[PDB]
């Protein structure tokens, strides 16, 4: 491929809660070669997920975006059934997220809940029927 | 779990999915295709455009307004003169070039940009 998303990089207040959140909820196991002091990686299987320490935005030249309010993306991650929908939900809230919607079926056929992670991020743990 | 995909919340999906298949060739995923949405194929997790109605239908109105940045995507390339190629592409396609190419302590060699609806993205070659 002439280009590959490698990361989605989430700019996080604490990014060793934030990893911990994410591996409690799904597992993912971190890569240890990409760690640094503000920067955490999970492996995913697809595009893996990193998580930035403030820092980053001066490093990158984004200080003039760090007063940040609502939410403009979400992460779909996809289950086997939609009983493990059912279950990993509680799992998730339990570590930390807020239940936005409950499991329910999407015009689109998904079957899926709405959630936010510990700082507030939309994430989506789904079922394609 | 897989993260199948990560979308993007945004005004124009076919302007916007139009831009990253121009800078980076990815193909468009026509059997999740809708009037309030685009999705496009990028070999590992999917990247989604949805339109504003999305927000009402996953109860997530009241957080509709928005401010400042908080992800980006980054996209490796082939190698360190691919960076430098495609950051005038890019920016032909509609993108703000924040931060040039430059070389990261940890040797990595990438430039920092806005897509056009200001969402930040990187084209990243690991040296």
């Amino acid at each position: 491929n002439m280009a590959d998303l490698s990361y989605v990089n989430i700019f996080t207040r604490d990014i060793v809660a934030m990893s911990a959140f994410y591996q409690q909820v799904f597992g993912f196991q971190e890569i240890e070669s990409i760690r640094s002091p503000i920067f955490r990686g999970l492996d995913t299987g697809k595009s893996c997920i990193g998580f930035n320490a403030h820092e980053a935005y001066e490093l990158m030249q984004l200080a003039q975006f760090s007063e940040t309010s609502g939410i403009k993306f979400l992460l779909n991650f996809d289950v086997d059934t939609k009983e493990a929908v059912d279950k990993l939900v509680p799992v998730a809230i339990a570590a930390g997220a807020t239940l936005i919607k409950a499991p329910y079926e999407t015009y689109y056929h998904w079957y899926q809940a709405v959630l936010l992670d510990p700082e507030r991020n939309v994430f989506r743990i789904n079922n394609v029927l």
